[PDB]
């Protein structure tokens, strides 16, 4: 998918000096690279700057919303301490099933606990828990409608320092549009006017694969 | 200065959902504006980022090499610990002492210390230092003939687990000539094709202001 906005010449040479997915994370990508849905997925640069945060971060404890085949989570888990756990949540059972088969055959599958149905009744769940759980960082890829109801109810599932990361914030461009009709452009929109100006958070909008916004917790 | 390569319209849009710089960073950047080099600042969305990832890392000890009038060691400084020290690295003692100004005039004086003089003559003392001295991240922003050299023996003065943070890897989008003919350009081309494949470091290169590279030390 590139990078939204960027030139396509320079987008090229960026790949160029950039690096290559690990075996089974180019493995996945390659191997599904076929089944519709496939361009969802967050882009190569992305999932090496999202392992580089599990890391630089020290991130132990993190939550995933939008899985998919399972890409970005691996990603991740592949980075985690040997105490890392990633909570999955996905409306999807059969492209899960893809995402539960990969990472099993990368190892990471014990960091990983895939909580199948609707992401806001998992969520719901998860602020019901005793005691109340608290990641360490956040990662919302999943329906644009709902980003809004993700953002507040993971902010108060993460701990204070921990790290918010919203992706498609510059969505396809669409975000520049004077009288969006679509939807998601409408949401989207008023989710960034919202969280350039949230104070629980110090916030950083990156220009890799279509947006991605990093919120620190204060 | 915008992002290399991207959008003028969508960077316009980034920035309107973007984070404005605190008082004195904005300040010092404001009345600047005027005096020539001010464009060679890294731009507000990359201090911004910058100050983010000396939170989310724990840095307390940071390295800049390429300091200015202070921007950038202004933007890191205020975010680091009360035990945060920053040693920077600068030839010109004119911008340089306009740094100064407005670093104990945000009173983070206390945490940067200036080491007036050729960069490289700096970082022979450092190494030379009992015992080693091992920085949390460092920050490369200097004069783009000596990258190699800077980034080499940095990578030796970064602890394990710190991060490498290089500005201007995109080089004005000149990193695409086929046949560079200014001497930057073919050192920078050099440095990213040599970083693509380091393996003591895992790197994530960033379209922000004119290209920054992340290299986290194995
Ligand atoms: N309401 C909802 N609850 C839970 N999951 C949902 C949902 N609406 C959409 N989804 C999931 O959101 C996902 C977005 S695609 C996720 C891609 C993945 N992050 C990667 O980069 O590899 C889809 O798999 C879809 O099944
Ligand atoms: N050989 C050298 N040794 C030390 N400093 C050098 C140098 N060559 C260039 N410099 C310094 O490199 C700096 C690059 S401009 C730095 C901008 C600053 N990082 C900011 O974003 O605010 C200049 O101030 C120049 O004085
Ligand atoms: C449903 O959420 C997503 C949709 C898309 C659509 C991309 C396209 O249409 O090319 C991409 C990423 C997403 O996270
Ligand atoms: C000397 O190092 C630098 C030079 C420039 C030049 C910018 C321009 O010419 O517009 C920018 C950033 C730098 O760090
Ligand atoms: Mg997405
Ligand atoms: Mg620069």
């Amino acid at each position: 998918k590139g990078i939204t906005g960027f030139d396509p010449s320079l987008y090229s040479y960026l790949q160029s000096i950039s690096a290559d997915d690990s075996f089974y994370l180019a493995q996945l990508r390659r191997e599904t690279a076929h089944l519709p849905g496939a361009p969802m997925q967050i882009s190569p640069e992305q999932a090496q700057f999202l392992g580089l945060l599990i890391s630089l971060t020290g991130a132990k404890q993190v939550l995933e919303i939008g899985v998919f085949r399972g890409y970005s989570a691996l990603a991740m888990a592949l980075q985690l301490p040997p105490d890392g756990q990633i909570i999955a949540c996905d409306q999807d059972p059969n492209a899960t099933a893809i995402a539960k088969k990969y990472w099993q055959k990368a190892g990471v599958a014990e960091k990983i606990s895939l909580r199948l149905g609707p992401a806001l009744a998992t969520l719901e769940q998860l602020t019901q828990g005793k005691p109340l759980p608290e990641f360490d960082l956040i990662f919302i890829d999943a329906d644009k409608r709902n980003y809004p109801r993700y953002y507040e109810i993971g902010l108060n599932l993460l701990r204070r320092g921990g790290l918010m990361v919203i992706d498609n914030v510059l969505w396809h461009g669409k975000v520049t549009e004077v009288d969006p009709q679509e939807a998601q452009t409408q949401v989207l929109q008023q989710f960034n006017r919202d969280l350039a100006q949230d104070e629980r958070v110090r916030i950083s909008v990156i220009p890799l694969g279509d947006g991605m916004t990093l919120a620190l917790k204060k």
